[PDB]
Parts: structure tokens; C-alpha cells; sequence
């Protein structure tokens, strides 16, 4: 009753920038679905977009459910899109959300929605300035980010800016990591949350 609002959400995955891949690999899909499970995606409220890979290169694609098709089906097409990424390790996090600008900018939006970035991530950017400056683009068009870490290897005051808020004191509402461990029992709080944040 939560994420019931009309909202376009941007699901992005950015890792893995470890060294062990094994828990990314093997975790990050799970953990992305289980945030996919809080949303109402009736096309009356959450519209779900994830960035996934085809033909070798990186696209936007809108997620359905539960579609008029099969149930089972219907979670097995989202969890195989979503795993596109795995393959490709650690990308831009930069150009990634220069395609979220990119496909707002291509198309009418629904009056009354807000836009929305989700980041899941276990590392940090390639460039943070070209990160940065990316996110305040969208920003000014009014789209929020925020952002799920993961483990040890993030910069928490990093993904803390990039959302907006300040890069250590007080709370974060756009803002949650955890470790390995944990993420399963932390990520679906964290989305309800951020669904609150977006409405106010
Ligand atoms: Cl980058």
C-alpha cells in the first residue's frame, strides 16, 4: 500500500567492482527482484524501466506485471532481462544514467508521475565528476535517484551526494546499503521508504 503511486522507476544495476564477482553474480538478481516485489505495477502506478543488455549492447526496456500472459513466465522474462547484465561485469555508470536523460527525453511522461532512479551497486564509478554531473542534469528535470550499497567496496559519501543528500550527516531517506549477508532482509524497507521520500 506503500508503492502504490504513479511513478516511473529506472531500475540500474552497477557492479561488480570487487574482486570475488561470486556474490554479485550470484545475488544481485535476487536482491533486484525482491525490490521489484514492493511495487504495485499496475499501469495506474509504477511504470518499471531496468537498463539490460541486447545484441551486445546496453538498452531500456519497460518490465510487465503480472501481464495478461502466463504468471510463471511473466517472472522468468523479468529475471532473464535483469541477468543480461551479468555478463558484462562493471559498465558505465555514467552513460547509464545519461540514457535514463535520454529516454525521458524521448517521450511524453504521464501528468502527474514522478520520475525515479533506482541504483543498485557494489562498487563506485569509473569517473565520479561524470557521475556527478550526470545526476544533476536529471535532477534539474526533477527526477530523484537513490541508491541501494552493497559490501565493502562502496563510498558511502558518494552515494549519499549522488541522491542528493549530505555526504555524511543526517538522514538519507534516498539512501540504504548493507552487507552481503543482510541485503535480503534490508532492501524491501528501503524501497517502501524511498516510494514515501517520492511522494512528499
Ligand atoms: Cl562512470
Amino acid at each position: 500500500e506503500v508503492c502504490n503511486d504513479e511513478v516511473d522507476l529506472y531500475l540500474l544495476m552497477d557492479g561488480s567492482g570487487s574482486i570475488r564477482r561470486h556474490n554479485w553474480v550470484n545475488h544481485a538478481v535476487p536482491l533486484a527482484m525482491k525490490l521489484i516485489q514492493q511495487l504495485n505495477l499496475n499501469d495506474n502506478a509504477i511504470h518499471l524501466y531496468a537498463s539490460v543488455f541486447s545484441n551486445n549492447a546496453r538498452e531500456i526496456i519497460r518490465l510487465h506485471s503480472d501481464a495478461s500472459k502466463n504468471k510463471e513466465k511473466a517472472l522468468i522474462i523479468i529475471k532473464s532481462l535483469l541477468s543480461t547484465n551479468l555478463p558484462y561485469g562493471k559498465t558505465s555508470l555514467t552513460d547509464a544514467l545519461l540514457q535514463v536523460r535520454k529516454h525521458l527525453n524521448d517521450r511524453i511522461n504521464r501528468e502527474n508521475a514522478n520520475q525515479l532512479v533506482v541504483i543498485l551497486t557494489d562498487g563506485i564509478p569509473d569517473s565520479i565528476q561524470d557521475s556527478l554531473k550526470e545526476s544533476r542534469k536529471l535532477s534539474d528535470r526533477g527526477v530523484k535517484i537513490a541508491v541501494f550499497g552493497i559490501g565493502q567496496g562502496i563510498n558511502v559519501a558518494f552515494n549519499r551526494f549522488l541522491v542528493g543528500c549530505h555526504p555524511s550527516d543526517g538522514k538519507c531517506n534516498l539512501y540504504a546499503d548493507s552487507a552481503w549477508e543482510n541485503v535480503k532482509n534490508v532492501i524491501g524497507p528501503f524501497m517502501k521508504a524511498v516510494c514515501v521520500e517520492v511522494e512528499k
